[PDB]
């Protein structure tokens, strides 16, 4: 039979068992009642939820081909079954694989690219002149430009209009997709798609991001030189000129825009948010910032640009960089998976096409691995001798068949960037540390941090 679960109602299914402002909290609640694997009908879509590390691991790692489907996500129909993030189609495996190699090869690697970005990041910060600013569209430019170098060999000035416009759309999409109305819509799309509302803005934003990618792509083709891949959208293009004679093609001008649109969005927004969350966290705990400042100076000093080698001798920072990703559970319910095959899991039948949800928050806040998981504590990642302590539970990028395609870059960005920033600036907040409320203001697709301002105070002059 199916995993156990509350008894669904006609039409709405299990919707009264779900707080829409906070699906993950409902999941945790249902997990107290029914254990680590359970069934939910939301609207008429059947859903199995895995909660806790044993169940989440097994699902992601033991059943790595039965659960490598991508659950549907209506707001993103313009990407469905193409690109990487949202194809559940035939076409995902190789587009993904190829995309992975290409990033590795552009990884003049990832450390220079990031390091060179840092120079413009630090400049923009200098330019705020210790006045109050909203960092959301200052610090975001940096992962935006890095992904944009790989993708288009393009580099944007920190206030070129289309630049700001792109980031803005990424940011609105991640925000909106974390709101109640978008959770309902994503599960009741036919009932709700032609009513007014928030879903339309997301759809219009998705389309707009595609148009801008689309053009960059037509432009790349119209001056393509197969001896010279200038970037990643080149390498995909080349891969399409190869197989033009074949009856089975898996590359489409539309497919390539999706692929790139995907990498652009994902490569910009999760990293931006995490950094922006970090700055708010470090500002709540001035003593943690302080320990950080003295460690940078000791190991790197006020001048020399940070570099990945510096990590293995910076155990506090490495602990902090991880604890920020653990504490915030940025994509708390993972992205949805679905069953490719009628599957048996702990003796339960999971019917093909069942959406499968390997919960990440429930792993990152394991009471056992991370005593006081609700509290931000770098020692969650320090052994009793002050050294870095790794955890099998550090899973904010998921794992297995659909693991983030960007994990390496992401992790490199968080450490070098958070290193740069702190090397040159003191963070300072416009309210007491005592008063910063770290709670996300929406929870769905993502965990979204409160809007805030800060000042950055130079350390070198
Ligand atoms: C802190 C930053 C990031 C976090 C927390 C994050 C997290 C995730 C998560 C949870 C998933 C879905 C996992 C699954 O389905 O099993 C994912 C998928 C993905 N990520 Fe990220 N990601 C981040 C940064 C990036 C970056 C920088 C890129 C681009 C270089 C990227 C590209 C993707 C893509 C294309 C997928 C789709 C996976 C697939 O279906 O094949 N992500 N990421």
């Amino acid at each position: 039979k199916l995993p156990p679960g509350p008894f669904p109602l006609p039409i709405i299914g299990n919707l009264f068992q779900l707080e829409l402002k906070n699906i993950p909290k409902s999941f945790t609640r249902l997990a107290q009642r029914f254990g680590p694997v359970f069934t939910l009908y939301v609207g008429s879509q059947r859903m199995v939820v895995m909660h806790g590390y044993k169940a989440v691991k097994e699902a992601l790692l033991d059943y790595k081909d039965e659960f490598s489907g991508r659950g549907d996500l209506p707001a993103f129909h313009a990407h469905r079954d193409r690109g990487i993030i949202f194809n559940n189609g035939p076409t995902w495996k190789d587009i993904r694989r190829f995309s992975l190699t290409t990033l590795r090869n552009y990884g003049q690697g990832n450390e220079s690219r990031i390091q060179r970005e840092a120079h413009f990041l630090l400049e923009a910060l200098r330019k705020t002149q210790g006045q109050p600013f909203d960092p959301t569209f200052l610090i975001g430019c940096a992962p935006c430009n890095v992904i944009a170098d790989i993708l288009f060999r393009k580099h944007f000035d920190y206030n070129d209009e289309k630049f700001l416009r792109l980031m803005y759309l990424f940011n609105e999409n991640f925000h909106l997709l974390s709101t109640p109305w978008l959770q309902l819509y994503n599960n009741f799309p036919s009932f709700l798609h032609y009513l007014p509302g928030s879903h339309r803005k997301v759809i219009k934003n998705v389309a707009e991001v595609k148009e801008y990618v689309s053009e960059r792509v037509k432009e790349h083709h119209q001056s393509l030189d197969p001896n010279c891949p200038r970037d990643l959208t080149d390498c995909l293009l080349v891969e399409m000129e190869k197989e033009k004679h074949s009856a089975e093609r898996l590359y489409t001008m539309d497919g390539i825009t999706v692929t790139v649109a995907d990498l652009f969005f994902a490569g910009t927004e999760t990293t931006s948010t995490t950094l922006r969350y970090g700055l708010l966290i470090l500002m709540k705990y001035p003593e943690i910032e302080e320990k950080l400042h003295e460690e940078i100076d000791r190991v790197i000093g006020p001048s020399r640009i940070p570099a990945i080698k510096d990590r293995q001798e910076m155990p506090y920072m490495d602990a902090v960089v991880h604890e920020i990703q653990r504490f915030i559970t940025l994509v708390p319910s993972n992205l949805p998976h679905e069953a490719t095959r009628d599957t048996i899991f702990r003796g339960y039948l999971i019917p093909k096409g069942t959406v499968v949800v390997p919960t990440l928050d429930s792993v990152l806040y394991d009471n056992q691995e991370f005593p006081d998981p609700e509290k931000f504590k770098p020692e969650h990642f320090l052994n009793e001798n002050g050294k870095f302590k790794y955890s099998d539970y550090f899973k904010p990028f998921s794992t297995g068949k659909r693991v983030c395609a960007g994990e390496g870059l992401a992790r490199m960005e968080l450490f070098l960037l958070l290193c740069a920033i702190l090397q040159h600036f003191n963070l300072k907040p416009l309210v007491d540390p005592k008063d910063i409320d770290l709670s996300p203001i929406h929870i769905g697709f993502g965990c979204i941090p409160p809007r805030y301002k800060l000042c950055v105070i130079p350390r070198s002059h």
